[PDB]
RNA sequence: CUGUGUUCGAUCCACAG
RNA sequence: CUGUGUUCGAUCCACAG
RNA sequence: CUGUGUUCGAUCCACAG
């Protein structure tokens, strides 16, 4: 029984829990989630949590995705992408020079209003399940940050683009922002995510088309996901003792690499096993111990794996 | 279970209670 | 080590809903 | 949150033997 994390690639299409289905259905497991949807009309980089795996899903929300869109200018439709029915298509009177002021002036942080058709909830509803019911709701702007947008390509009102941008990100709001500046708005008719922190498309795996064995082969196991959190090594003896939820203590320890207070880390079994998850509760450098313990904080331990 | 989250058809995954 | 914790003493894990 | 866990799965605390 394997536990980790899988670079999947979903084609345009599926649904995101579809790609969690069909590793359900190769793997024959049924302990799977993905950490991060990729809309239906889009493809790229899912990534996949098997057993285990799923619980360190929630460390892939705060990675940084690179997004390879194209827009049509003058197009709008009810979902913001090109599976949604047309609510207007103008024909945008832009000069490639505008255009191009107007998609970098998005570089930079700002205040993006997320889709109606989405995932955020409003009073245990999905947004998405009352934007079919016809309930368009335009929720609190977030605090959005666009790195960085390369590669553009234009001609007539097609525009595509790269772009890296921060958790939270909706490319289709990016790209009916960038229309309205131009005062015309654009919707998205192609997305890739072409990588997900490190994770990129080159290694992805489209499973609708593996067989079971290779999928398998594909997954990566817990000792070395989340590779860009620090390690720490804990004595051979004291394993048993945190497996059974005993919190860490300068005692039980042996190498460190450095970390800020409040970083997450991963303590390792020195025998290699990833024993569990914990949050630092000082600045390792602190060797100072004429005295007294106390130092990492269980945040999760992975028991029977 | 309830709630929230994740680029939309997660009741299915995660996190909180 | 054994008993009791006065309405299942406190808390950490894990699993399930 | 509500339940589960071979002296508790593990650690404590208060009383007494």
């Amino acid at each position: 029984m394997k536990h980790g994390i899988l670079v999947a690639y979903k084609p345009k299409g599926p649904t995101s829990h579809d790609v969690v289905d069909e590793v359900r259905k190769k793997l024959k497991t049924r302990k799977v989630g993905h950490g991060g949807t990729l809309d239906p009309f889009a493809c790229g980089v899912l990534i996949i949590g098997v057993n285990q795996g799923t619980r360190i899903l929630e460390f892939y929300k705060d990675l940084k995705k690179v997004y390879w869109v194209k827009m049509r200018l003058g197009l709008i439709t009810e979902t913001f992408d090109i599976t949604g029915e047309v609510v207007e298509e103008r024909e945008c009177n832009v000069t490639e020079e505008e255009i191009r002021e107007a998609i970098f002036s998005f570089v930079g942080e700002y205040d993006q209003v997320p889709p109606a058709y989405s995932a955020k909830k409003y009073k245990g509803e999905r947004l998405y399940k009352l934007a079919r019911e016809g309930k368009i709701i335009n929720l609190p702007p977030k605090r959005v940050k666009i790195f960085k947008i390369w590669d553009v390509n234009i001609e007539g009102r097609d525009v595509s683009f790269r772009v890296e941008v921060s958790p939270g990100t909706y490319i289709r709001s990016l790209c009916m922002d960038i229309g309205y500046k131009l005062g015309c708005g654009a919707t998205a008719v192609e997305l890739v995510r072409e990588s997900v922190g490190p994770h990129t498309i080159e290694e992805s795996l489209n499973v609708f088309e593996a067989a079971p064995e290779e999928i398998e082969n594909r997954i990566i196991p817990l000792e070395k996901c989340l590779e860009w959190l620090p390690r720490v090594v804990v004595h051979q003896e004291s394993t048993k003792m945190i497996l059974n939820g005993s919190q860490i203590h300068l005692e039980m320890l042996k190498e460190w690499d450095g970390f800020k207070k409040g970083e997450v880390v991963r303590v390792f079994n020195e025998e290699g096993r990833l024993l569990a998850l914990a949050e630092a509760e000082r600045n390792s450098s602190f060797l100072e111990t004429l005295r007294k313990e106390r130092v990492l904080t269980l945040r999760k331990v992975f028991n029977t794996r």
